[PDB]
């Protein structure tokens, strides 16, 4: 059976939604990191950047989030919903907007989680937030004229935003920056209520 | 019919290899990035970020460059070699590395190459040598980074570890890991990568 490792955590949500989301059997493992237990060699075996979340699927071994939403979404394809689309061209939407949480919406979302848990760099907090919303405007312009990101289907793309957004609009305390964008806010509360991610929040919440 | 906007800059060099390595024909369009061109409304409606790349395929609009590359190399899979391995277990592994580069290796590196701030550079650096450290113990066991074959991992490295070696001043970041030098020789003196660097240098 899958294993999941560190799902109290926000990254390792995206695998567990994405699991649930295609109806796969899964089992967790959690990883203590406040003692640092994911910097010692036994975890480092699955994890050699010694972060979270690492996957142990048999013999076989995977890590990277949205990887690991990939992998799952690939092999488990043809039950659920399709996350990754029917076509060719649906999948490319897809992996650009997953690209586009990893490298473009995420980046500055966790500077702005982890220098307000660090109460830290104010310059850096401020830089955050506005690149953060500046992102968040692009996107709000794209959802007015398409229902999900990568098209007229919810996708891995969509899911891979729940797990830190949630932190955002939660006890990071800045629910404005969803609620203040129409479009936005309508998608953010079609997929925040998706019943796989109401039962991962419900059963690996801190 | 397949196009290429910003050739002479790195990022679109993950997507141009990819083309050159799967055979594919296509055109480039410059981008004029220093004089702003890219966040002009007409640009801006192909990449909404105002980044580069931004491919057009026919009717069909893609960005990103790592989701070019995954793009193409499933749409024309069966053409050059498979950089997306055969299994969906090699492609996992070929995801895998592929995020590495994206959340890890890049944005280190990309301070670099922007900033070349004393203290970011340094803390850049370290980062940096540390994912080196662990690509160093993974490429003494496995050929390339997603298993014995090349795949879209070790292409997307491509563009900015060439500025790192060269125009940075940082070669020794790759040549003192025996295993990394190694691999970083061998991608980098594959003819596609050549081709990309001799055409779209800027
Ligand atoms: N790119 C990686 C990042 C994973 C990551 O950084 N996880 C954090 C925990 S969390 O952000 O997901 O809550 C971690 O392990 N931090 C441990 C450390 O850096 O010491 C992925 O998405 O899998
Ligand atoms: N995540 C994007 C990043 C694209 C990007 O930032 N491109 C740079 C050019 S380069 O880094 O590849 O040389 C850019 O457009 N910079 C212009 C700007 O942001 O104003 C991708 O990988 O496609
Ligand atoms: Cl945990
Ligand atoms: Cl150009």
């Amino acid at each position: 059976v899958l294993k999941v490792y560190g799902p109290h955590f926000a990254s390792p949500k995206r695998a567990l939604v994405t699991l649930i989301e295609k109806g796969v059997a899964f089992e967790t493992i959690p990883v203590d990191l406040m003692k640092g237990e994911h910097k010692q060699p036994a975890y480092l075996a699955l994890q050699p950047f010694g972060t979270v979340p690492a996957v142990v699927d048999g013999d076989y071994k995977i890590f990277e989030s949205r990887a690991v939403m990939r992998y799952v979404a690939e092999k488990y394809r043809s039950q659920g919903p399709d996350l990754l689309g029917k076509t060719v061209e649906d999948r490319g939407q897809v992996e650009q907007w997953l690209d586009v949480e990893a490298t473009t919406y995420h980046p500055p979302l966790l500077n702005l989680t982890l220098h307000i848990m660090f109460a830290s760099d104010e310059k850096l907090i401020k830089e955050s937030e506005e690149k953060l919303a500046g992102v968040l405007d692009v996107y709000e312009a794209h959802l007015s004229k398409s229902k999900y990101l990568a098209g007229d289907f919810v996708s891995l793309a969509d899911l891979a935003h729940l797990p830190f957004t949630d932190y955002l609009v939660g006890p990071i305390g800045k629910a404005y920056m969803i609620k203040d964008r129409k479009h936005v806010s309508a998608w953010w509360d079609d997929i925040s209520s998706r019943p796989a991610w109401k039962e991962t929040v419900a059963k690996y919440s801190f």
